């Protein structure tokens, strides 16, 4: 029920995470807020996710390939993300990011 969303600052720190993160990955949203999403991407997928983020910032929207997200248990979930920038109202420095996520496995 409802798309699985997150919000981030430009450094990819979570500012919001869907509550269902507990059901899916063990975290509560409180565990992730203020933490950079880069820390939760499997090292094998980090470069590809960065390239997607570069496209996101250039074009304004991007879709990742499948990638591995670090669950609280230490295992990884295969995920995929569509994202957009969102103007902050104060100029370029105020931009933020909104994501919708999909579980691949
Ligand atoms: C380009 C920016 C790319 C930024 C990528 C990095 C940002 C955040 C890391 C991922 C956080 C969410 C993980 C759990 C996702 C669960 C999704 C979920 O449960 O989806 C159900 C759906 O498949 C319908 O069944």
């Amino acid at each position: 029920r409802g798309a699985f969303l997150s919000r981030h600052s430009l450094d990819m720190k979570f500012t919001y995470c869907d509550d269902r993160i507990a059901e899916v990955a063990g975290y509560s949203p409180d565990d992730l807020i203020g933490c950079s999403a880069y820390e939760y991407i499997h090292a094998l997928d980090s470069d590809a996710v960065s390239k997607s983020i570069h496209t996101l910032l250039s074009k304004g929207q991007a879709v990742t390939g499948q990638y591995r997200f670090l669950a609280r248990s230490g295992g990884y979930l295969w995920t995929q993300t569509q994202a957009t920038v969102v103007s902050g109202g104060r100029g370029p420095q105020s931009e933020s990011i909104v994501c919708v996520h999909f579980l691949i496995s």
